[PDB]
């Protein structure tokens, strides 16, 4: 999958599937920048801008400016986002409304910043993570599956709007993944295995592929999503997990 000179951004990128992602397109040959919270690491195989997508004011401050110096964005993939827990009744203020922001606001400003450049240019692709969470009620995680079907939502209509300007826009759903998040969050040890198996109790399939998802194979999904290979597909979401919702 060959992206060498294309102008590609990606957000939530200092960790996890942002990184997975923003990596996996420098290693097809892109102009990658990412844009994330903070990059705590000591280095970054792509160019950094440090944003809280969130903050309305912030990202039109940097979109503006970063849309001054480049001709065209190919490839846009928001990947930013935050998971808050908790039974819908215990669910913190708090925890509601940053939920929001990130995993839609997030995303909606972007959108707004960029959409203009997208109908200048006349073309380019979206990918937008949402999450299996998206696609079947998940106890303990209400406001995060609401969250990121209003993302879903968002982006799809988003799609519609540009796909007379050429514009490509697509999501992927990803299941359980190895990351930091999902590691620390699990503290039950065997957990990687539980997660495997199910919890019929909570009327959470298991995963019939037999294993949880790594961070690359997401990030190969939306390079596929992003190719040119996938020249006819829009409004279109690849859930990537296993088989664990059988295809909802
Ligand atoms: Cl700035």
């Amino acid at each position: 999958l060959d992206f060498h000179g294309q102008t590609v951004w990606v957000t939530g990128a200092g960790k996890g599937i942002g990184y997975a992602t923003a990596l996996a397109f420098v290693e097809a040959g892109a102009n990658v920048t990412g844009f994330d919270l903070a990059f705590d690491g000591e280095g970054y195989p792509f160019a950094t801008e440090m944003l809280d997508v969130a903050d309305a004011d912030q990202v039109r401050d940097v979109c503006a400016r970063l849309l001054n110096d480049i001709e065209r964005l190919d490839v846009l993939v928001n990947a930013a986002g935050i998971l808050r827990m908790g039974a819908t009744d215990q669910l913190s203020a708090e925890d509601w409304q940053q939920t929001f922001a990130v995993n839609v606001g997030g995303a909606f400003n972007l959108f707004q910043q960029t959409m203009a450049q997208f109908r200048r240019q006349r073309g380019g692709a979206i990918v937008t993570v949402a999450s299996d969470a998206a696609h079947t009620p998940r106890i303990g995680m209400s406001a995060y599956g609401a969250s990121k079907a209003a993302l879903k939502s968002l982006a799809l209509t988003v799609g519609l709007e540009l796909a007379g300007s050429g514009v490509r826009c697509n999501l992927v759903s990803p299941g359980s993944t190895d990351t930091d998040m999902q590691r620390t969050l699990w503290v039950n040890e065997d957990a990687e295995q539980q997660r495997i198996r199910g919890f019929g109790e909570q009327f959470k399939l298991g995963i019939p592929l037999g294993k949880i998802a790594r961070p690359q194979e997401i990030a190969n999904t939306i390079l596929f999503l992003a190719s040119s290979h996938a020249s006819h597909i829009t409004l279109q979401d690849i859930v990537v997990d296993g088989g664990s919702t059988l295809g909802a």
